[PDB]
């Protein structure tokens, strides 16, 4: 049960960029996109040194984690189902003085739609702290499997999807241009090379199971991921000699103000 | 004959960081480590808006490129053979007001030795602009070949070599700590995700031929690189369907003052 690289990266990013924030005197509305487990939302709320007396909202499209997280998430802190790739409910447009979106490790289908939504969700002189992935072998891994002779045919009706910044040159320059085009007055964007080691293949497979973008079925799931694991060996993401997997990935860190 | 990704990255880095430099009024001594072709050294000299009347020094350990570069490099601009991994000639300690080292795409054996040498080469209140590689699939590629059952045995007496920042987390944080330990008063370090596309496998092979860290021989060279190319397909560095190779790499950009 390792969601660790999401947590570790969320926590290291928040702490590092906390002392670079500015808070309004009172009545602050804070939103966290792709909350999943409140482990991140709970440390965010403790770590944020300001008054949101009874206002910390957050969301996810998987309502299974949502309810478990909602069940553990107390009052003074409202949890709800929402995709940021869906058209905005104006109910909460210009609502939030601070919005967080730490990378969810699900491939995002539309980004400029999400950035505009983040821009609309933010109040007048609102602050945004987002992180997302510019390189991630997991994506390279599943994509390659979608292109094996065995699967290429049966997965042809699924969308690979394209990112205007993912595995491009100077993705920080691309995202900075896009966010100002959307109309953010302050924008600070940086690339951060990271590393996460799995010291057994069981831990790696369990991530790949959770992350798998392919639906398949209880019958074939076992087999599908056996092939992803064999692809991971060819790619040298898995060390066959030591039975380890090391992920080296790039992380774009966004600090912008309305 | 594609040294293009070295040139492109050198030029984009220099131009971007030119307006962030400070020049002394006159008698400036400038050094460029790993010059190779003067194409970079010649644009550096034109681009640097200061007086080095007859002082632009630069070096490389391959004296074949050196002489060709020396032959094309004019007077007022001295070229010579030197490794920065070799013990310093004190002849030129504290000599240089500005030193450049754009990444050479050869694996560096000792880094702290080189950084200390860069520190010793720099005058009082000297400025340093270095770039180097924190991730490069080419290195991942040759390393994996050194670990194939066919070659693992016959290449066992070669040194893989270790980097204290290469394919580590937050390599910018690692290098920044190291450069201050060496005693640089100003240090600004950033990661830059890049992308270089080869639109035919001939262009890719020709790079791999030039870059090959393995000596082999005229007899087996052909065969060695045939296997590297086959490894590159398994790794998905080469697209087998389109007959392209795309390199996604990380580039650490160092701006430091003595």
């Amino acid at each position: 049960n390792s969601s660790s690289m999401e947590r570790r990266d969320a926590l290291n990013s928040l702490t590092e960029y906390l002392p670079k924030f500015k808070w309004k005197e009172s009545k602050e509305k804070i939103l966290d996109i792709g909350c999943a487990d409140g482990s991140v939302t709970n440390i965010i709320s403790s770590c944020c040194p300001t008054d949101f007396e009874l206002f910390e909202a957050c969301d996810v499209n998987v309502k299974s984690v949502k309810y478990a997280t909602e069940h553990y998430g107390t009052s003074k802190m409202r949890f709800r189902v929402m995709d940021i790739e869906s058209d905005l409910p104006k109910e909460m447009k210009g609502k939030f003085d601070h919005v967080f979106s730490f990378y969810t490790l699900h491939w995002i289908e539309n980004q400029e739609k999400a950035f505009q939504n983040i821009y609309d969700l933010t109040a007048d002189d609102g602050e945004c702290f987002l992180t997302l992935l510019a390189q991630m072998p997991v994506f390279n891994l599943f994509d390659a499997l979608k292109h094996t002779e065995k699967w290429r045919h049966w997965l042809r009706y699924i969308k690979n999807f394209i990112s205007p910044y993912y595995e491009t040159s100077d993705p920080d320059v691309v995202i900075e241009l896009l966010l100002k085009r959307v109309g953010f007055r302050y924008v600070d964007v940086r690339c951060r090379q990271k590393k996460f080691e799995f010291y057994d293949l069981k831990s790696f497979r369990n991530l790949l199971e959770a992350v798998s973008p392919f639906k398949v079925g209880q019958e074939l799931q076992e087999e599908l991921i056996d092939d992803v694991m064999e692809v991971a060996k060819e790619m040298r993401i898995i060390d066959t000699q030591n039975s380890t997997a090391k992920l080296i990935y790039n992380l774009v860190v966004i600090h912008c103000r309305k």
